[PDB]
C-alpha cells in the first residue's frame, strides 16, 4: 500500500532534497511560501520530494493513484482524479525534473489549497 505524507514527512524530505541537490537557502525560502521560480533548481527539487512521497517515478512519470490518495486521503476520489489527470502529460522534452514540475505547476494554478490541505 501507499500511505499519505504529512508536514513532517515533507519537513524530512525537504531537508534531504536540499542536501543531496545542494539547494541555495535562497530557493528554500521561496518554497516555504509556495513560490517556485521556473528553473532546473526548483524543477529538480519538486521531482526529489515527489520521488520520496511516491507521487512521481522518473521513468513512469506521475503516479496517478498515489496522487489522488495524497490529495483525497481516499475520500473524494473521482472528482480529484479528474483534476489530477488534466495535469498528466508525457515526458515531451526528456527532462524528468521538468516533467514533475510541469505537473505540479498545472495543479497548483487552480488547486493550491488542496495541496496544502493534503499535508494538513
Ligand atoms: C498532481 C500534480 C502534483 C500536485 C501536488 C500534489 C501535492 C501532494 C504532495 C505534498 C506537498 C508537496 C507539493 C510540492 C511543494 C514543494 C515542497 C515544499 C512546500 C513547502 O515548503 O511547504
Amino acid at each position: 500500500e501507499f500511505t499519505v505524507s504529512t508536514t513532517e514527512d515533507l519537513q524530512r524530505y525537504r531537508t534531504e532534497c536540499v542536501s543531496s541537490l545542494n539547494i541555495p537557502a535562497d530557493y528554500v525560502e521561496k518554497f516555504k511560501k509556495w513560490e517556485f521560480p521556473e528553473d532546473d533548481t526548483t524543477m529538480c527539487y519538486i521531482k526529489c520530494v515527489f520521488n520520496k512521497m511516491q507521487l512521481f517515478d522518473d521513468t513512469e512519470g506521475p503516479l496517478v493513484d498515489n496522487l489522488v490518495h495524497q490529495l483525497a486521503h481516499g475520500r473524494d476520489a473521482e472528482e480529484v482524479r479528474t483534476e489530477v489527470l488534466k495535469c498528466v502529460d508525457k515526458n515531451t522534452d526528456n527532462n524528468a525534473c521538468h516533467w514533475a514540475f510541469r505537473g505540479f505547476k498545472c495543479f497548483q494554478k487552480n488547486n493550491l489549497s488542496l495541496i496544502k490541505a493534503s499535508i494538513k
